[PDB]
RNA sequence: GGUGAGCGUAGCUCAGCUGGUUAGAGCACCGGACUGUGGUCCGGGGGUCGUGGGUUCAAGUCCCAUCGCUCACCCCA
RNA sequence: GGUGAGCGUAGCUCAGCUGGUUAGAGCACCGGACUGUGGUCCGGGGGUCGUGGGUUCAAGUCCCAUCGCUCACCCCA
């Protein structure tokens, strides 16, 4: 009567194998670029994540938070282990569970899995271009075609302040034309209005001729973006240039980017990232510029199935033993143990009629069926059937492992 | 100024690789015995674990608990996914983080990692013997010699009740001879007295001639144990027969076992397990007998280092690019991107004096050094130095990937 | 978490007229036809028809509430 | 979490008399000797000597408290 809580699922079979293949490919791609793997704890002190989440208190009274994102934790790792003394920039990657408290729907859960990449210790645009390329290439190496790379810039703080003051200035005399959500947004989060799903809002934005965030980038942010774009253009990486890519937290600066896939539901963002500056100071350290991305293993799985990529059928045991009598069971056990783990060998735990056991072996997709009846037990032998060719040989036990080794090579 | 909380650490380099090797070996060994991999969520509803732990409440008011153990969660998985209709017994294994709230010391943390195995759906002693063998063989396959297998039985509930009434009966008239801890234990948990580290307690136990738990096993539990022992003896698995192996929770019945290693501190238990019956009913289901084990990846790492097993040196990049001028950097980047992820290729982010870059390449253990100066840039070329033989060739860029592929094969 | 909408019939996929008097099919597990061998034939264990109430001579069916699953919005690091 | 004990000097390994007047060494990062090539020579950025108080003419040093790390016990699924 006890169930996994809402927003969390168990993982096994093809789906788990799916996740594993994805993470393996990420490991390969990122480590080819010299990234170093990191694993941070599942919870951190609350302070590191407050800059909607699972928060509690240990007996010591300290407020802890179940990890909602990777980036901040990896910067904390940068600080704690004195990575400032390593050759900069330092590239880190991590794959693991993340926890958020929003209502589920397709591709959005309360416990999900993320792959994260961070390049820390440098402001160079080449790093940004590289991050985009690495995300793109993880997804590509999986096999995915049909992806949309979105690129933009949130600018430096002054720029975003300008854009907000401007959005407010323009939209305030027409607030009654706005839907409720957009009114609430106008009060504090005006750039969210730009992404509104309300048709009337988009219409009003159109007719008021609202300028993009692009037009509000200062000289520095703009030149930086031009360098990034230049690099992506050299590497022939196509990307949609976006009017704006709204980032919530205001330690994000300059480059912002996302990668989308069709189907897989409304939440079409496979992964996203960008540049940040100010994060490590809120963590109590000095100035460490960063650029990095995170993507969702689940949504990538969804995308992979959407494009028809499946997994090669799961390999079955090399030998499946079928005991015909009561006392044979144990013997099978013993025999199986003699063969493991060099071979994969399984056995039935109760006496089976030979046909039923043969069937249970075919169902599990075994290469060999073993028969142990009173004949075999009496001669200290086993019967061996190669299921692919229907061949059958009767062997002494002590000559069996040499047989299977030579047969399965 | 923000640190990982007490009892939790970050993981990278040799230690992480260590963990990974261990889990890989476990995967191999257990799957050779036909176990199926499972991953359950990090938190569950509190009910599944209360039969000292990280407990909280979501906004919905529901009490959740950060996973302190594997077994109960895997039984919950057995129930939820209708595994009663699979061919019994079903064998499951899982590797992942566990969370407990006790004070740390060597080999004992607040977030640690476990490997778990469960065989569910059968009472057959062969399963118990198999579980012991699988634990033993995981550790062995890692490379460990010098292990101590402890085996015993907690008996069926009636038996443990008898043993407790007996311990109380004997020890009560001599309570003043007991240390404080043992008095507290005598009040409720008398079998803990048997494991007391107090010398006076052990002396008193000796002189009162206290009988072992072994002498209190009823016919069923005893015959079961004899079957298990018989199987282990056939497979030549040496094990220390213990007077008692005290289990806390009273859904544990019959077989109990542990595996220990010297050094690695007081907490010398690498892993342990046994049989249970009653767990699935508290989870609201029917009767599902189980036997299984869990071991600590950390303590196994400690044991592996204690016995001198180290990791083969981490492979360095196939190519390390050294830009000599400002404009070469980007070029290096481009070149590196042309080569990934088929090759591992890295690059310096700033102009380096050739010797310093050569040194940075030797330090990172690269196979090839690339030189990009104005000469190379002007001829659209690169310089390539095989560090192992000191050879050096000057190549056009568009003939480089064919070169390295042929060189590194 | 807030707002919606649509689903809840065996472990899984599903049929079942606002009702009708003794709740069904495949898969899955299990046992027997058949003398120790290849994925034919018969039975079998199983469900509080998600849960509680209301209506009724009668509720899987209708009404109400509640819980869960699903998708969408708010939010999005 | 409770009870102990021992440690806190640069990112890492450590030296420094209950005191002495201008805090040190290796590693690591970084720059220059040296004209574009192999793991010699000089400098350099760095520390609130874990933190707060007390003592003193004077505190890394002594006293007190506090926080952290480590190990051991309680507990152990
Ligand atoms: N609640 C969630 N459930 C599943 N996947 C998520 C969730 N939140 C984020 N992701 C994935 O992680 C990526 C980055 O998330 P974010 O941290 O919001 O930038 C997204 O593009 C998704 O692929
Ligand atoms: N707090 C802990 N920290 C590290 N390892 C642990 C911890 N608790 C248990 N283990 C490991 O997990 C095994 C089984 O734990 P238990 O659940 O107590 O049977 C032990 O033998 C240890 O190897
Ligand atoms: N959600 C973050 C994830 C991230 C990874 N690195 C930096 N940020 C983003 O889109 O930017
Ligand atoms: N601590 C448990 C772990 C376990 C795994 N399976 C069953 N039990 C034990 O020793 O028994």
């Amino acid at each position: 009567t006890a169930r996994a809580v809402r927003g969390t699922k168990d993982l096994f079979g093809k789906e788990l194998r799916m996740h594993q293949r994805i993470v393996a490919t990420a490991r390969k791609v990122l480590e080819a670029a010299g990234a170093l793997e990191l694993v941070t704890p599942i919870f951190e002190e609350t302070q590191v994540f407050e800059k909607e989440m699972f928060t509690f208190q240990d007996r010591g009274g300290r407020s802890l938070t179940l990890r909602p994102e990777g980036t901040a934790a990896m910067v904390r790792a940068y600080l704690e282990h004195g990575m400032k003394v390593w050759p900069q920039p330092v590239r880190l990657w991590m794959a693991g569970p993340m926890f958020r408290a929003e209502r589920p729907q397709k591709g959005r859960y309360r416990q999900f899995h993320q792959v994260n990449y961070e390049a820390l210790g440098s402001e160079n645009p080449i790093l940004d271009a590289e991050a985009v390329v690495l995300l793109y290439e993880c997804l590509k190496e999986l096999g995915l075609r049909r992806l949309k790379v979105k690129l933009s810039s949130v600018g430096d703080p002054e720029d975003r302040a300008r854009y907000n003051a401007y959005l407010r200035e323009v939209l305030s005399p027409h607030r009654e034309a706005l839907s409720e959500d957009s009114k609430e947004r106008l009060e504090l989060n005006p750039m969210r209005i730009l992404d509104s799903k309300s048709e009337r809002d988009q219409a009003l934005l159109k007719e008021l001729g609202v300028r993009p965030m692009l037009d509000f980038l200062g000289e520095e942010a703009r030149a930086h973006l031009k360098e990034v774009e230049r690099h992506l253009e050299r590497l022939s990486v196509p990307y949609e240039l976006e009017p704006a890519l709204v980032r919530g937290l205001d330690y994000y600066v300059r480059t912002a980017f996302e990668v989308h896939h069709e189907e897989i539901g409304a939440q079409s963002a496979l992964g996203g990232g960008g540049r940040y500056d100010g994060l490590s100071e809120l963590l109590g350290g000095p100035r460490v510029p960063g650029v990095g991305f995170a993507f969702g293993v689940e949504r990538v799985a969804l995308a992979l199935e959407a494009e028809g990529f499946g997994l090669p059928e799961e390999k079955g045991p090399d030998l499946y033993l079928i005991p015909l009598t009561e006392e044979a069971v144990a013997e099978a056990f013993y025999l199986a143990e003699a063969l493991r783990p060099r071979l994969r060998a399984e056995y039935a735990l109760a006496p089976r009629k030979p046909a039923k056991g043969l069937e249970e072996a075919l169902k599990r997709g075994a290469a060999f069926a073993g028969f142990l009846g009173e004949d075999e037990l009496r001669a200290g032998e086993v019967t061996l059937k190669r299921l692919a060719t229907g061949e059958q040989v009767r062997l002494s036990r002590e000559e069996v492992p040499g047989y299977l080794l030579q047969a399965l090579g």
